[PDB]
Formats: structure tokens, C-alpha cells, sequence
């Protein structure tokens, strides 16, 4: 990916050609994709305590009373502000929890970014090459009212849903709509972002899952995801490209 394509992708959420995408957006986006790589850099050196009391979360208590009900819970977020700050926020107000992560290439990149993870204290599954498969433990966290924590807006694999997004084909991950159908588990979006020199974080009311479509559900997700980060465009940090389109 690159920036270059980041003006592609930023072009889709401001609904303007690419060469017309605000400089300043572009900067700040720019800033933004920057600011995190900053950070994950000191973060896990940082009074992991401190952050936890000073951080807030907007409507947590969704979240709260999907596990007082003893349901689980699904957070499924896009790649917007800081995630592994929000992680480091949720294992300091109510404990670790576990996602996967993708196993990157090389082995040796792929190992520091668990210790890196772990260092945070999530637990990371990884998709392939583990014992069991990874959405089955998840499930089990779900089904012990758990929660876990998903990135959610992109899969641009056979597997992936298909999904409208800004008006364009996208492929989305089914992983939060199965567990969720599956479990009974609440699925709440979520979205970070950068509040000046801080971080915010909110936690959206629970998805409709009545339909029992994954397709329908993932795509309320999207609309959702679509919302926020057209509220917050310059927090959301997409170098690779993102719509089918733009892929060979
Ligand atoms: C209520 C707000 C708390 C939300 C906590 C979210 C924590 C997410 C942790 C993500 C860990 C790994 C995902 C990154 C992998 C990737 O997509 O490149």
C-alpha cells in the first residue's frame, strides 16, 4: 500500500475525486498513521494503571450490562485512532481478553508482535498454525461471558463478506456475526480515535441479530463503521487499499 493510496481511500469517505481530497485531511491522516506507530513504540513501557484511570470510554456500560446478563460480548472495531491502547484500557477495567491476529511473514516478525500483544496483556490466537481453531476459542470466551475484540472492517478474501462501504464494494471478516450468532453473544461496534493529545473510545448500542444473516449484520456493521469514520476520516489509518476496485 502507501499513502497514495490512503488519498484513494480517504476519496471514498469525503465523496470527492482523489486530487481533491483536503490537504489538511491528508496531513492529519498522515499525522494519525504516525502518531500510532509512535506510540506502539512506548506503550508498553507506559503506567499501564494511569492510562486506565485517565482513559474513558463513551457508553461502556453497554459493554457492562451485556456481561452483567452473562451473554459475552463481540467488539468489533475498525482501524481507526489507537486500538492497542483501547486493549490496554479494557485489561486494566475489566481484564485481559483475547483476540487473533493474522501470522504475519516472517515467523520472527510474527513472534514480536504476540510478545508485543501479550506485553500488553491480550491473549492473541493465531489463525493458522495454532493447536485449535481460533473461532472456537473465541466462542468459548463468548459462551463463559467473556469478551473479545475483533478489527473488523477488513477481509478481502474469498472468505470475507461482501459489503456496500461509502457507496463502494468492499469484503468485510463474518468472524463477529458467527460468534455472535453462535453465541448469543452482544455485538457492539466500536471506535477509537485522536481527541487532541489523547485517545477516544466508544462503545455503540448492540447490533440487530434477529435476522440471523451474517451477510445483513455485517453490513449494518459497515454502515455503522461508515458513520464514525466519516465523523472521524482523519483517524482512520487505511494505507493498503480497501475497496475491491483498487486491487489487482
Ligand atoms: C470498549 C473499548 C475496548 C476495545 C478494545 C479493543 C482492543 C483491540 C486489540 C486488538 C489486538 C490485535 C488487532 C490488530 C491486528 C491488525 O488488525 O493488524
Amino acid at each position: 500500500g502507501g499513502p497514495e493510496q490512503l488519498r484513494r481511500n480517504l476519496a471514498r469517505v469525503v465523496g470527492k475525486p482523489p486530487a481533491d481530497v483536503p490537504d489538511d485531511l491528508i496531513r492529519a491522516s498522515l499525522a494519525s498513521y504516525a502518531r500510532y506507530w509512535r506510540e506502539a513504540f512506548r506503550l508498553p513501557a507506559m503506567d499501564h494503571g494511569r492510562l486506565g484511570e485517565q482513559l474513558d470510554v463513551i457508553d461502556i456500560d453497554h459493554l457492562w450490562s451485556a456481561l452483567d446478563a452473562g451473554r459475552g460480548a463481540v467488539l468489533a472495531l475498525p482501524h481507526s485512532g489507537n486500538w492497542d491502547m483501547a486493549g490496554v484500557w479494557l485489561v486494566q477495567n475489566y481484564g485481559p481478553f483475547t483476540t487473533v491476529a493474522e501470522r504475519l511473514k516472517p515467523e520472527s516478525l510474527y513472534r514480536r508482535f504476540v510478545e508485543y500483544r501479550e506485553s500488553l496483556g491480550f491473549e492473541v490466537l493465531p489463525l493458522t498454525g495454532g493447536e485449535r481453531p481460533p473461532f472456537e476459542v473465541l466462542a468459548e470466551r463468548l459462551t463463559d461471558n467473556r469478551p473479545i475484540c475483533l478489527m473488523a472492517e477488513r477481509d478481502l478474501t474469498r472468505s470475507g463478506v461482501q459489503v456496500d462501504f461509502f457507496g463502494e464494494a468492499t469484503r468485510m471478516p463474518a468472524g463477529p456475526a458467527k460468534l455472535a450468532i453462535e453465541t448469543g453473544a452482544a455485538l457492539f461496534p466500536v471506535h477509537c480515535w485522536f481527541e487532541g493529545d489523547g485517545w477516544g473510545m466508544r462503545v455503540y448500542p448492540e447490533l440487530d441479530t434477529s435476522s440471523g444473516d451474517v451477510t445483513a449484520i455485517t453490513q449494518a456493521l459497515a454502515d455503522r463503521f461508515a458513520a464514525n469514520i466519516a465523523t472521524y476520516p482523519a483517524d482512520w489509518h487505511m494505507l493498503q487499499p480497501q475497496w475491491i476496485a483498487d486491487l489487482s
